[PDB]
């Protein structure tokens, strides 16, 4: 019983039924030193062959993987789904 | 002043009342070569003993450290909160 | 066409016009064995020199590369933008 009230509980309806956003991650492995995430995704980490924990991210999407010898690199990607 | 408008001033009032969620991360550390984020959390990266930077993710939430010898693993775990 | 609806045709259509939230990430690199994210960011992982997979995160913001000889260290940092 009130005009500006109906409008509010009306919102606490839709507001309370939009399902909320969440993180989804996936991995991309590639041969060599470079492994890139798809556009629309951030790189949160890199893994690397030869037990190589030295890596660096290039163009904000690619895992450069940086030791004497490198079979494969890998890029963890995340984003809001 | 217009039958709509007042409505938008109502949405765009107590909508600025919404408290935006933020990333919250945490680590999980286990002996051997596996470490899992509790479900509801994604895995963003892994760490391994023996300076082992070769890992891979198994079953969407599990850090698998993968060098020959291996004593602990940690998963880095993030969630919206 | 009916006057509970006139309302949500604004609600469920300023939600879509809103400001959809997004992840951003970035690396911080420092000589030594430590590296720190700025405030407002979660650490999603670390890199190390001499190829370390072994690292841990302290005080919620500091990559501690934890091998023995240690060049440099890296943190990966993320926030909602
Ligand atoms: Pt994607
Ligand atoms: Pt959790
Ligand atoms: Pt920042």
């Amino acid at each position: 019983c009130s005009f500006e009230s109906l409008v509010d509980q009306r919102i606490k309806e839709a507001l309370s039924r939009q399902e909320p956003k969440t993180i989804s991650c996936t991995s991309v492995t590639s041969s060599g030193r470079l492994a890139s995430c798809p556009a629309g995704m951030v790189v949160t980490g890199c893994a690397c062959g030869y037990g190589c924990g030295s890596w660096d991210i290039r163009n904000g999407n690619t895992c450069h993987c940086q030791c004497s010898v490198m079979d494969w690199a890998s890029a963890r990607c995340c984003r809001m789904a």
